[PDB]
């Protein structure tokens, strides 16, 4: 999407931190590696998979389960 859309859901975009490395085996996926924070612009075609763009600019589908979203919980009251 060239200067077309940005995100109307999940308060996108959403910056995530790749905590678990994942070698892309498909041309539709995105090669990610630990210590690599990306920017989720879309929830991808699938639900479990999301669309993110790495520093290189490559955009592919990646597993959110491994993605470290900002929306955290934290410790208990006090």
């Amino acid at each position: 999407g060239s200067s077309g859309s940005s995100g109307t859901l999940r308060n996108y975009p959403l910056t995530c931190k790749v905590v678990y490395s994942y070698k892309a085996s498909q041309p539709d996926e995105l090669t990610i590696e630990e210590h690599e924070v990306l920017e989720v612009i879309e929830d991808g075609d699938m639900e479990d998979w999301v669309k993110a763009r790495n520093k290189v600019g490559q955009v592919g589908y990646v597993p959110e389960k491994y993605l470290q979203f900002p929306t955290s919980s934290g410790p208990s009251s006090g």
